[PDB]
């Protein structure tokens, strides 16, 4: 399949150069995945997510998305338009309050609900979370990161945008999960994008054109922006079968293209994330 003017990043991580529009794939675009997202909530009702996003559990008192960063985190996973993996089904769990904030406290619930709902969802063919956020270090927040990747979820996680090294970071710190810095359209990494040798991969996170609340988009930027990209080719190539949650990101990462970024600090990965199509 091939959606023509797609979002840069869509037609980054099809191609192996930057610079191209068109966005290929093949059309089972993540069919029977499950991707939760982990942020401030999904506007399920938008168009663009063609029922196929739903609510599914909330620390707070309502589930609505009132700030819109979950929802671009979801489009950018799968919606229509904007998404990597166009049918997978997206869930949503909101830990970070309409302000964009969250208590560690609540990050490590959701992450453990995740870990224990999973199971109870319609997704044979394999099962991502993403976490577009983060804060300083926490041994419990890593502890709950890699327990989650333990049940069997394919964990990707922000590396964070302090242009530092994202070993200071959680849960991006936590080696055994899927830690994502981002890019821009010229290959280079993004002003602000952490580093550093905790890095697995990187995508696209400069300038990303998703969906936003009242049924509407918006363009921002930010290794939360970067995460969905390499969350919704962890579906998209589950549902294909060349994967699985457990070895999702080293093939990710043995399948991305080398060497093409620019403003790579030596020791960190030079990998941006490649779905291999044609
Ligand atoms: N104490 C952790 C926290 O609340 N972090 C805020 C956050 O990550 N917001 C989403 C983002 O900035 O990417
Ligand atoms: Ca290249
Ligand atoms: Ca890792």
């Amino acid at each position: 399949a091939a959606q023509t003017n797609a979002p840069w990043g869509l037609a980054r991580i099809s191609s192996t150069s930057p610079g191209t529009s068109t966005y290929y794939y093949d059309e089972s675009a993540g069919q029977g995945s499950c991707v939760y997202v982990i942020d401030t909530g999904i506007e399920a009702s938008h168009p663009e997510f063609e029922g196929r996003a739903q609510m599914v559990k909330t620390y707070y008192y309502s589930s609505r998305d009132g700030n819109g960063h979950g929802t671009h985190c979801a489009g950018t996973v799968g919606s229509r338009t904007y998404g990597v993996a166009k049918k997978t089904q997206l869930f949503g769990v909101k830990v970070l309050d309409d302000n964009g904030s969250g208590q560690y406290s609540t990050i490590i619930a959701g992450m453990d609900f995740v870990a224990s709902d999973k199971n109870n969802r319609n997704c044979p063919k394999g099962v991502v979370a993403s976490l577009s956020l983060g804060g300083g270090y926490s041994s419990s927040v890593n502890s709950a990161a890699a327990r989650l990747q333990s049940s069997g979820v394919m964990v990707a996680v922000a590396a964070g945008n302090n242009n530092a090294d994202a070993r200071n970071y959680s849960p991006a710190s936590e080696p055994s999960v899927c830690t994502v810095g981002a890019s821009d359209r010229y290959d280079r990494r993004s002003s602000f994008s952490n580093y550093g040798s905790v890095l697995d991969i990187f995508g696209p996170g400069t300038s990303i054109l998703s969906t936003w609340i009242g049924g509407s988009t918006r363009s921002i930027s930010g290794t939360s922006m970067a995460t969905p990209h390499v969350a919704g080719l962890a579906a998209y190539l589950m549902t294909l079968g060349k994967t699985t949650a457990a070895s999702a990101c080293r093939y990710i990462a043995d399948t991305a293209n080398k060497g093409d970024l620019s403003n790579i600090p030596f020791g960190t990965v030079n990998l941006l994330a490649y779905n291999n199509y044609q």
